[PDB]
């Protein structure tokens, strides 16, 4: 397959419809190596499960609100892997109020904090203590939302943080290009998944953009899986810095009238 | 003029190369009646001076990292207005390492933070503090660089907070838009102001600017200044959410080659 | 007022609800002297009584489709005035079948040329008539709509036009701006004028721009035509390549879900 | 491979340096059957060689300015398959002085006219003669370039074409979507193709994306044509109405100072 042989470290695989789940299931049928991370002792048999599902006993907690598991997550790799070509960023979080209603209701300093540590800081982050171990042709990836581009109801801080984790991969993209790592964003539509039962305006967007979006269907982890395959694989050497939609074309239009 | 009766709080007006101070200018000569905010004891003085210049005595301090000086000051400002049609942001701050280099050298979580919550949260910070004093056709303005939009050396880590701070003008616009208001930004082309004494690659831009934008020249903060009174008057009443360039028309070639 | 002095030619002047009226009147109360073209013997009478409710008994024919009325129009214009400080684009045209319905269904070669030929080509060619009068600090305004930048239904082949047509203001700025000239455009939101009686799935789009736009209104030739003024005042001096939305803020938006 | 069973229909391959030859080596070699059009009938023997060295004896002549040989590449290319599954359109045309020099010097009416219906018109002229023998799950992809989305010297009339086609990929992506056919464009960097030896800035512009793009290095036909295979592909279910850069990243950043 077009991955054979590359080794990729996927992040927040948390169930069978993490949009993580579609990516690690592609990257397997195409010929890679995964390790995986998780939060929380809790989860520890649930990811041990998925990875040895991919062929992979390599799990490894890693909280990115803390600096010190961010180092102990690559210290640990390293006894397993000499070098890391994949990094699958499918992380976020906001306080549930930063996400729901008026934008201004659940602005605070301490939301707005945790949304930006969580769900954009991260990404550079954990690029920045991979580094010494990233093969030159390694391809680093993260997942975003319309939102960064466009106000849409309700997502409201995390849109604040998805344009900044955008932003985080054009200077990435610089950083770390001269080397000849790519670093890309998958800005996925809409998804069934755990992190999409915190705002069910959710039932509404998903109908929206069934009814609007040019290919009149809402994307499935598979889709956004295969196209996550495809950033972090060779076919895709000549392109980095760049936030590819995979949202079944709703981006595009202007819908709904 | 096109602002008369307008009373507008104006941010950020540390020297007469300021930005602000351009804005400043020219909502005075428009019309509006003005007021200003500082940081730090050691400049009371100086805005005082420049108020005055522009035939006001009304000086306030506000260190944006601090929730109760926020709060502080429209209680402060509601003594003398009871109402507020205008605000300008003209604010930010990034410790020099973070924007200087390398993206990821200068990258550390207490920078990433520091950074945005400065940059980014303490616009709708202001404008949420603002809300309950402001007029229904009340317009707020803030500034950014194309940094936002495209990567650009040394900006690093301002780049990240600039573009959660345009997404912040949309959602803004969102939120305070069906009372009336109106909330944008100007995305201004380099000019040598106290902020622009951090890196000086400044002077490689401003020489690049002026030999690869559209009008050959680099802007002023006179043209800034009433591209900033525009949008803050009832001529701009069609014109939200917007990130209008004041740029000579830069952001839109792809120059120097 | 803010255009006192210069003289400024507006295409489109149809009815006193064309943009280009709107425009008109901004201009003229800012100060600016006015002309006007039209097209057909038919109107001649009309555009006269609107000239002279500016002030103005300069009306010239002009249809964009040739070549020898371009020339003859700025002919005419310079045997009064030696030089043109303004010049408002506000005129389109796509075969009924071309806007309405499926995209290819409306498709053919002729009806791709005409619409490109009429909404497109016409604004850089009255460009290059008018330069050899057009002073240093002229400046040049066409008007588009969101329909270039996403699909919206119906728009179709007009979509493609006002694209290119978006992307000849950034190409006229680079050749206009080293003598000091701007161009810009204005990408205006739904206001019923006499071509939005073309198809009326403009009640639809102007309902669901009110019921969405984050300032819960559509916007008026009014507030079309202030922003239009200021773009071709001095007060814009910075701006040029830019194409303004004066839309109450829908582009910025994910709507009706 | 990806594209088993897949068959795919490829215009412009003119050379094997052609772009399209990039795509039909990674189309075929991820198992597409290929058929291929040339326009003179000089280039008869070339392409027929170019074909059977991807296992095909399918070509056909198709001047796209001309309906009738438009209609006939279809009713030639259904004796053969009774379905379509992919087309590529990587074709392009200015005259010579509107892609030198100064924008305005090279602009006339019938330059605009046959740039923009060589260039733009004929992608979805071939998209609506292809139409009723495309699979449910087709694929059409065409090439564009960063001159559509900001001003490049000596790109002129073209920076207009390519914006209007790139508004095309938007308009078919709505028309053919609710079949479940997509439509997508690259944005390719610049590769020194037999098109390329029109104005050489090109020596200037490739010089300038190897020292400023982010991956330090110009892009091969080899990366634009994995690139192409994946959005013809079904790996690229999700995706459509896209247009995805493969320029080492060189739009997203302001490089040069
Ligand atoms: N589901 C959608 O509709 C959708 C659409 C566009 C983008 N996205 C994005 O895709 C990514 C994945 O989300 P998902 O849809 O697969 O839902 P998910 O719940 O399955 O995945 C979210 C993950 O974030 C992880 N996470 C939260 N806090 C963390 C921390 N402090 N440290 C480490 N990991 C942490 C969770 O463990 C979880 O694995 C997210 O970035 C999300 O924003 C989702
Ligand atoms: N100068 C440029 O080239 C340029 C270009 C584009 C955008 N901008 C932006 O314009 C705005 C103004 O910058 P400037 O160029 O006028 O330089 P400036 O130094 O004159 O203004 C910066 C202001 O930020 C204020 N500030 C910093 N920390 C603060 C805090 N904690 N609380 C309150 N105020 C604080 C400073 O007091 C100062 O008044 C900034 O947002 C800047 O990012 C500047
Ligand atoms: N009305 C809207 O909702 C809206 C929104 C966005 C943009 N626009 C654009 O604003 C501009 C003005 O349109 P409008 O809304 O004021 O409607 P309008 O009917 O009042 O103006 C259209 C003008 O196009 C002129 N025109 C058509 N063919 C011509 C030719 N061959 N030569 C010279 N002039 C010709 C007509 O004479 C008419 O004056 C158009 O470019 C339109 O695309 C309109
Ligand atoms: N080479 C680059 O740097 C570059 C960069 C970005 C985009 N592109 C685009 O990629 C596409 C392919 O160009 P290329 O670089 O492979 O160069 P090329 O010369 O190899 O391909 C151009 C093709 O256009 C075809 N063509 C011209 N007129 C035609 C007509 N009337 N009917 C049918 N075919 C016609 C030619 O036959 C030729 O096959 C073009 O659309 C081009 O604009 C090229
Ligand atoms: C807000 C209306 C539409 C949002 C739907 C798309 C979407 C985007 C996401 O970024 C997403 O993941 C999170 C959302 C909020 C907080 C944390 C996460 C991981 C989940 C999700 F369903
Ligand atoms: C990084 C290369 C080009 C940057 C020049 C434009 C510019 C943009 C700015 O946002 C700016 O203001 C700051 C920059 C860094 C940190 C804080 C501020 C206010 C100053 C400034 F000169
Ligand atoms: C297609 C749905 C929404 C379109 C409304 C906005 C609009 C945009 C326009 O560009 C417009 O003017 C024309 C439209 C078609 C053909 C010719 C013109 C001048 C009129 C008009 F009402
Ligand atoms: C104008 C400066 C940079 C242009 C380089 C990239 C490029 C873009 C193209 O679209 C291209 O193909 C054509 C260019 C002009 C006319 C016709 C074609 C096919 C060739 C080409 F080298």
């Amino acid at each position: 397959g077009f991955l054979d042989g590359k080794r990729i470290l996927l992040t927040g695989l948390l169930s069978n419809r993490s949009i993580a789940y579609g990516i690690a299931k592609a990257c397997k049928r195409e010929g890679a190596e995964l390790a995986f991370t998780y939060v929380g002792d809790r989860f520890k048999d649930r990811i041990t499960e998925f990875a040895a599902e991919f062929g992979s006993e390599l799990v490894f907690p890693c909280d990115v609100a803390d600096d010190a598991q961010i180092d102990a997550l690559f210290a640990s790799l390293k006894t397993h892997w000499d070098s890391l070509d994949g990094l699958v960023h499918s992380i976020g979080f906001a306080p549930r109020e930063a996400i729901a209603g008026d934008f201004l209701d659940g602005l605070t300093r301490e939301n707005f904090r945790i949304a930006h540590d969580i769900s954009a800081y991260s990404f550079p982050a954990l690029a920045k203590a991979a580094l010494p171990m990233l093969s030159d042709d390694a391809s680093l990836l993260t997942l975003s939302y319309l939102g960064a581009e466009r106000a849409i109801p309700n997502y409201n801080t995390m849109g604040l943080a998805k344009a900044a984790l955008e932003a985080s991969v054009r200077y990435l993209a610089v950083s770390l290009g001269a080397k000849g790592v790519r670093v890309n964003a998958i800005s996925a539509g809409p998804i069934k998944t755990l992190a999409a039962s915190g705002i069910k305006s959710f039932g509404k967007i998903l109908d929206f953009v069934e009814s609007n979006s040019p290919l009149k269907r809402n994307v499935t982890i598979e889709q956004v899986g295969n196209a996550g395959a495809f950033l972090l694989s060779d076919l895709a050497s000549g392109v980095t810095a760049e936030v590819m939609h995979v949202d079944s074309g709703f981006n595009a239009v202007v819908g709904g009238m």
